[PDB]
């Protein structure tokens, strides 16, 4: 099975020593095909890029979520949070059972008001820009998604729209993600040259924890009951174990939720807006839906649900640029992938989601084309062709949350503003552990529809 270029005893790893690893892996997948072996010092994985192989990798009886090395280093501050837990860790299923009810569509009804609060701030920010002033979309979308998660996660207002510099927690979080990412390429981590990087990391860990732990201490001491995630975690009992989440895990979940609602959802929104400004027909179509559906000053939960084409737009953005572009799997037992690639128990797989979503055998040759109409009816989408939210029980618990928020804000965006790609913006995808269109800027001309 094919393997990309090697670097001596570093094997393929230097390939990831790049600003854009996911995009690097995508061009490799284009070159080598539906599967290529990727080796690193003391590490081997197989990057899947075809729906044919990924539908099998997505067989949960055969493959379980693996923690990529990224998630393992993110586990250093997300602990046994849902996303950095192994399926077999008691806390995963515990936290999964406790939180699944907090992430359903019906759960969204409760979060809708808080999402709108933040969404209106975004709209008001843009309403208040001066002529010829532009929007830094990614930046503003991150302000929105991070504040949405804060408010919805634990009634905390990061007030990102009141800031140029991010909240101290977010400075530490983003810094720890960068350390986690950087340390994929670190051969000798204990080298003194990384003393301060590691000290900085422990500073960032100790920072996020104390700040999140206090918020949990604040809530439990005040004894107040909001309708946010944190209430559900303080009061939730895992029906299986019967146990509630202990404080350490709740904190890990909060940190987990804050990261997932940071640049991962923000990315979708930024990619969506990019594609909408690059495809005005799509924009017109989405904006006319937003105008037809969002007939009230502030969107209702039910109106957001009726933003079908906006959801299609989001799905098509998720197709071309899944902002969580990969998830790792391991073979629970000896198995053969596709009848071609024998896998031993424990062998690791990587689902290169952007590449899957470019599977011409599933979507046709125009995979690069942004056409939300691909998602007119989800029944036309084959099993496991579209996995921007992962797979099975380890799929994104926050998918409904992310889509409701993104549809909401996008709907409101299209309702209240005509958008101009005033720079003929050249899509430049910055890669952290998520994808975002770097330097994506637009001008938003208010439609002068009051809020
Ligand atoms: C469009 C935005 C989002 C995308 C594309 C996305 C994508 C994904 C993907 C692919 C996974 C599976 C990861 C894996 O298997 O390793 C996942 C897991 C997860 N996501 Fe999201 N996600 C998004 C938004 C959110 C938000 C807003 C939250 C906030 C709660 C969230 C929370 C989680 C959690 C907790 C997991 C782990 C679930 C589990 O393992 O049980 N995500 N996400
Ligand atoms: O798999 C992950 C973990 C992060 C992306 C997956 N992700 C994000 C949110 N949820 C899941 N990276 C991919 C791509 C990559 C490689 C090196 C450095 C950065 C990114 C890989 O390992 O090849
Ligand atoms: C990479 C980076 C961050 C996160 C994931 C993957 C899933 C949870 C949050």
């Amino acid at each position: 099975m094919p393997q990309p270029k090697t670097f001596g005893e570093l094997k393929n790893l230097p390939l990831l020593n790049t600003d854009k690893p996911v995009q690097a892996l995508m061009k490799i997948a284009d070159e080598l095909g539906e599967i290529f072996k990727f080796e690193a010092p003391g590490r081997v994985t197989r990057y899947l890029s075809s729906q044919r192989l990924i539908k099998e990798a997505c067989d949960e009886s055969r493959f379980d979520k693996n923690l990529s090395q990224a998630l393992k280093f993110v586990r250093d501050f997300c602990g046994d949070g849902l996303a950095t837990s192994w399926t077999h860790e008691k806390n995963w299923k515990k936290a999964h059972n406790i939180l699944l009810p907090s992430f359903s569509q019906q759960a969204m009804k409760g979060y809708h008001a808080m999402m709108v609060d933040i969404a209106v701030q975004l709209v008001q920010k843009w309403e208040r820009l001066n002529a010829d002033e532009h929007i830094e979309v990614p930046e503003d979308m991150t302000r929105l998604t991070l504040d949405t998660i804060g408010l919805c996660g634990f009634n905390y207002r990061f007030n990102s729209f009141y800031r140029d510099q991010p909240h101290p927690f977010i400075t530490s979080m983003v810094r720890a993600m960068d350390e986690a990412m950087n340390k994929l390429q670190r051969a000798n981590p204990d080298d003194p040259a990384y003393d301060e990087n590691k000290r900085q990391f422990q500073e960032d860990i100790k920072v996020m924890n104390d700040l999140v732990d206090k918020i949990i201490a604040d809530r439990k001491a005040s004894g107040e009951q909001s309708d946010d995630l944190l209430t559900h975690m303080l009061n939730g009992k895992d029906p299986e174990t019967g146990e509630p989440l202990d404080d350490e895990n709740i904190r890990y979940q909060i940190i987990t939720f804050l990261i997932a609602g940071h640049e991962v959802t923000s990315g979708l929104l930024s990619f969506a807006l990019y594609f909408l400004v690059k495809n005005p027909h799509v924009l017109q179509k989405a904006a006319e839906e937003a105008a037809r559906v969002l007939v009230d000053p502030v969107p209702s939960y039910k109106q957001v649900k009726q933003l079908k084409y906006v959801g299609m737009v989001l799905n098509e953005a998720l197709r071309l640029w899944p902002t969580a572009p990969a998830f790792s799997l391991y073979a629970k037992e000896d198995t053969v992938l596709g009848g071609e690639y024998p896998l031993e128990k424990g062998d690791e797989l990587m689902v290169l989601i952007p590449q899957l979503h470019r599977d011409k055998t599933i979507w046709g040759d125009d995979v690069e084309e942004f056409r939300p109409e691909r998602f007119e009816n989800p029944s036309a989408i084959p099993q496991h062709a579209f996995k921007p939210f992962g797979n099975g029980q380890r799929a994104c618990i926050g998918q409904q949350f992310a889509l409701h928020e993104a549809t909401l804000v996008l709907g409101m965006m299209l309702k209240h503003f005509d958008f101009e790609d005033h720079t003929n913006y050249e899509l430049d995808i910055k890669e952290t552990l998520t994808l975002k269109p770097e330097g994506f800027v637009v001008k938003a001309k208010s439609k002068k529809i009051p809020l």
